[PDB]
Order: C-alpha cells, then sequence, then structure tokens
DNA sequence: CGTACACCTGATAATGGAGGATACC
DNA sequence: GGTATCCTCCATTAT
DNA sequence: CAGGTGTACG
C-alpha cells in the first residue's frame, strides 16, 4: 500500500476516477424554485479507504469520505465556498488532461456564477441549467421538461492534450490501468501453461487521442477496442517491453492505493520469467500463487 | 518449445446520479 | 422563511 | 478491470 500524494499524481488519479458534477433540484422554498449544488466526488473500492484519507489531507482536510454503495467509499466536497477556494484553483494550475477536463471548465463556470449569488437569479438559473446540460449525462427529463428553451452551452472540447508530467501516468494508471498476469493453457510449452504478463490501460473511445499517445510516451504497447462498445485498451505483452520500460517507469513513479501491491507482485513475476523459472513446475506454481494472491488485502 | 499480437468474454465496483434531513443566517 | 451542507442509498457501464 | 484463446513465427 501506497499514500504520498503528489500535485500530478492527484491530478492523473482524478482524470481516471473523479466526477465533476452538478445537481439541479426542484424545492418551492428556493425563489427561483431551484437548489443549486457543486459536487467534487471521488468513489473507491473500501480496500482504498487509506487512500480516500490521504486525498482528504492533500486537500486541506476538507470533505466528507462516506460508505457510497456495498463495498465502495466516496469522498466529496460539496461545499461552494470550499471548491472555489481549493479545488479550483488547484486545477487551474494542475489542469486535467481526459474529457474530465471539459467537465471541469463548466463545472467552474456554474462556480463563478455561484460565487457571486447569480444562480438565485432567475437568469443565473437558466444558464447554469445550460451548463449543467454539457457536463456529464447532461440534463434529466424533469430539468429539460422545466427548462426546454435552454440552449447547452458548447462542450469547450480542447487540442492536443500532451502528457504532462510523468506523475500524471501514475495517478491515472493507479484509478483505470492494470497489472495482469495470465496462465494461458499451451501443447507446446512442457509445463503445460504459457505465463503471459500484460499492461494496460482502459479509456472510453472518446479519448482515442490521449490513449494513442501512450504509444510514443512509453515507446511500446498498441490500442484495440473492445468489439462489444466505445472502450479502447492501450495494452503491452512484448516482455521486453515490460522489463526494460514499464517496470522501470512504475518504480520511479509509484503506483498510488492497493494497486502499488499488485504492481509488486506483477514485479515478482517477472523476476521469476526473467531468470526462465517459469517454464519449470515450481517456478509455474510460485506464480500461480502469486498471481492468487493478487487484487486482495 | 516458447512468445506475442489479435480477438474474446465475465465480473462488479464505478460512473454520476438520487432523495430526505438538518444547519445556518 | 430562504439558503447551504450533511447523510444515505442506487442502476447501468466504464472499467 | 480482468481473465482468457488462436496461431504465426523464430
Ligand atoms: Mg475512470
Ligand atoms: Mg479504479
Ligand atoms: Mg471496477
Amino acid at each position: 500500500e501506497n499514500s504520498k500524494l503528489n500535485p500530478w499524481a492527484v491530478v492523473g488519479f482524478i482524470d481516471a476516477e473523479g466526477s465533476f458534477m452538478v445537481r439541479v433540484r426542484k424545492n418551492s422554498k428556493y425563489k427561483t424554485g431551484w437548489l443549486v449544488v457543486a459536487i467534487f466526488s471521488v468513489t473507491v473500492d473500501k480496500k482504498d479507504l487509506f487512500l480516500l484519507e490521504s486525498l482528504k489531507t492533500f486537500f486541506g482536510g476538507l470533505g466528507s469520505i462516506k460508505k457510497s454503495g456495498n463495498s465502495t467509499f466516496s469522498y466529496r466536497i460539496e461545499s461552494s465556498e470550499q471548491l472555489t477556494k481549493i479545488i479550483l484553483p488547484f486545477f487551474d494550475k494542475y489542469s486535467l488532461i481526459t474529457e474530465a477536463l471539459g467537465d471541469y471548465l463548466l463545472f467552474k463556470k456554474v462556480l463563478e456564477l455561484m460565487g457571486t449569488k447569480e444562480h438565485l437569479t432567475q437568469r443565473g438559473l437558466e444558464k447554469i441549467v445550460s451548463l449543467k446540460a454539457s457536463i456529464n449525462k447532461g440534463l434529466s427529463e424533469e430539468l429539460q421538461a422545466a427548462f426546454p428553451q435552454c440552449v447547452p452551452t458548447p462542450r469547450p472540447e480542447i487540442n492536443n492534450k500532451n502528457i504532462p508530467d510523468p506523475f500524471w501516468l501514475a495517478g491515472f494508471v493507479s484509478g483505470d490501468g492494470s497489472f495482469k498476469s495470465i496462465l494461458k493453457k499451451s501443447e507446446s510449452i512442457k509445463v503445460g501453461f504459457q505465463s503471459i504478463l500484460v499492461f494496460q490501460i482502459t479509456q472510453h473511445a472518446r479519448d482515442v487521442k490521449l490513449m494513442e499517445s501512450l504509444i510514443s510516451y512509453l515507446g511500446c504497447g498498441f490500442i484495440e477496442k473492445d468489439s462489444r462498445g466505445p472502450w479502447l485498451y492501450y495494452t503491452v505483452t512484448n516482455f521486453s517491453d515490460i522489463q526494460g520500460k514499464i517496470i522501470p517507469f512504475f518504480h520511479q513513479y509509484k503506483i498510488i492505493g492497493s494497486k502499488y501491491g499488485d504492481y509488486q507482485d506483477w514485479c515478482k513475476i517477472a523476476l521469476i520469467m526473467q531468470n526462465k523459472n517459469h517454464l519449470t513446475p515450481e517456478g509455474l506454481n510460485e506464480i500461480r500463487a502469486l498471481k492468487g494472491g493478487m487484487n486482495k488485502g
């Protein structure tokens, strides 16, 4: 387990796992008829709770860490004042690079409006609803019916987004990457199974450009599409690239969260493979046991 | 024998919401 | 009253 | 996120 936090790592992690949300709830007690709330949220498996704790401390002890689902916890900041004072200045200096950036810049604009209390104003609210419409899944049915006049504000959409620091990658992969160990059944290998190591990152196709630039950035790998939908894998299967490129990279720029343990086990598997012990029965069982302990606690 | 890119599919916690209660001015 | 935050729970799909 | 397979190639 690893919870040392660096700004760029946090940004990578938030690009992987965070959400910038705007809620506009109907409620007769508010003059406009609507309550406007802005929320910054990161949800993880409960095995990474310690990571949410380091994140809270990273952001000045602000926010709340709460049970989200069956085996997950949420870290959330929902105080307008608090979002403006620390969250915005952080992400203005250390900018997101995925499509999450677009949600961020919209979310930032609603906060600018909330800062001058324009959300408590009919025209202010309409402008916020226009913003909400281009954030995440956009307008609810109830909001669309309540403001059927409103033109979504254009989704900003950046240009060549280029990996800003090695720690960014560290954080990003700590969220949406994986270090895979496979045992493939083989008829040519004496021992009956091929030990294969795979480094992989998964992301929605809308971030194809970023995904493609990982091939230059790391000097290896390739992209594939999931035939079942819009979802891309950056993948390294070449064991020379794993040892010469990926393993050294994440030895310097460290995985955060419980996935650090997994990278460490994956490395041990790579050592057994380096020494060629994976083609003996004992080395194969060593990998099976390292393989089964992985992603646990 | 052994490896590696192209292709395949399962699991489930995230992704991104929601509703009700209460604090605060 | 008006407004701002806390607290608990969830269905579909990006991991 | 994660576990596999088919098969060309040295
Ligand atoms: Mg993600
Ligand atoms: Mg994750
Ligand atoms: Mg998951």
